[PDB]
């Protein structure tokens, strides 16, 4: 599989997942702690995406590194 999983907003850049998982995946949710962005949309490759409960804004995507 590959699934681009960067912590920026916009990683065009290809990233092949590893382990025997299969999937991109990118979670957001809006925290001030320190200087960071807004809605941390954190990534990883996973089945269908990580633990999330949908309760974060999950985006996943069946393909070559998809979700930025």
């Amino acid at each position: 599989m590959q699934c681009k999983t960067c912590s920026f907003y916009t990683c065009p850049n290809s990233e092949t997942c590893p382990d025997g998982k299969n999937i991109c995946v990118k979670r957001s949710w809006t925290a001030v702690r320190g200087d960071g962005p807004k809605r941390e949309i954190r990534r990883e490759c996973a089945a269908t995406c990580p633990p999330s409960k949908l309760g974060l804004t999950v985006f996943c995507c069946t393909t070559d590194n998809c979700n930025h």
